[PDB]
């Protein structure tokens, strides 16, 4: 182990999904149908099984249903199947142009085309299946913030400056439109305000730090990745990794102070302060209670599971 881990904060208990082993099954047999298994040349059915996205999409979204939780859980493998894929066809063998090419072909799959690789045909599929289920600003939203992460993935070519970088370009905004899939989407009168803003930042801060935490084994000592919370205070105060890492956890705990504090007080206050209906407050309350579900089931799926492979 690289360092010990830290003291974490966690205020609010993380609840399973009773639908989970239905979700597995769902998620295995859908990543097969979508050619992401072995004869891909990326995932065999064992990785994807031992990744165990299903954990992960029934910890972070507790009080959705089956069905959608194995919408969300193929969401999950694809996106995480991308990365690899990407990984793997492209930054691999060093080739711009073609992944260039796939950047620019992905988004014509979210409209709002035929796949000549998995990732199109699971990315069709997906929006064929999640699209009727929500309206067409969440849509518009959601395709922003999917080809914002896609496109980040197009980098081959100071803390504030990363916890700000990693705010914009992390998957931590994605998660949070398949959240408000999960339980409501967020009304356009207070989408804007301040507060919500605020959640948004400090919900995605939280989530980047954490995961940077738990990734610094296979991120950054094995893998060479040199984007990480730990690695860039070690070097920028040199301080030793395991006092980066009390550092990273000290920042954590204080955005998710602010989280808690924004989204209990002063979101329902530009709530009423905006004249939103009862009907839309019950969304946007659902909305935070779905982001800190989606904090504490992500961090316990990050403890219970994932940094044992």
């Amino acid at each position: 182990q690289p360092f010990q881990l830290p003291h974490f904060y966690l205020p609010h208990p993380a609840r399973l999904n009773p639908h989970l082993d239905e979700a597995r099954a769902h998620s295995t047999t859908w990543a097969r149908e979508m050619g992401m298994l072995e004869g891909s040349g990326v995932w065999e059915q064992s990785d994807l099984e031992a990744h165990d996205y299903g954990l992960l999409c029934a910890y972070t979204h507790p009080d959705c249903d089956g069905p959608a939780l194995s919408l969300i859980t193929d969401w999950y493998v694809w996106v995480f199947f991308f990365d690899d894929h990407f990984l793997e066809k492209y930054k691999r063998s060093q080739d711009r142009l073609a992944g260039k090419a796939h950047l620019d072909r992905l988004p014509l799959f979210m409209p709002l085309p035929e796949p000549r690789n998995p990732v199109e045909a699971g990315l069709a599929d997906l929006w064929t299946r999640t699209v009727p289920a929500m309206s067409a600003d969440w849509r518009r939203r959601f395709a922003v913030a999917t080809e914002h992460l896609l496109n980040e993935s197009m980098w081959e070519l100071n803390p504030v400056e990363y916890i700000e970088m990693r705010r914009k370009v992390g998957g931590a905004p994605w998660s949070a439109g398949l959240v408000e899939y999960a339980t409501a989407e967020v009304p356009a009168a207070v989408a804007g305000t301040r507060p919500l803003r605020v959640l948004m930042e400090t919900f995605s801060d939280a989530v980047h730090l954490r995961n940077d935490l738990f990734s610094y084994q296979r991120e950054v000592e094995d893998e060479g990745e040199l984007s990480n919370g730990v690695l860039v205070l070690e070097t920028f105060f040199g301080c030793t990794t395991q006092e980066a890492a009390d550092l990273v956890n000290d920042v954590l705990t204080s955005r998710l102070h602010q989280f808690e504090h924004t989204a209990f007080t002063e979101v329902p206050a530009v709530a009423l302060e905006k004249g939103l209906t009862p009907l839309e407050v019950a969304a946007v309350g659902a909305y935070t209670k779905g982001l800190q579900d989606w904090q504490s089931g992500g961090h316990e799926w990050h403890m219970r599971s994932s940094r044992y492979m």
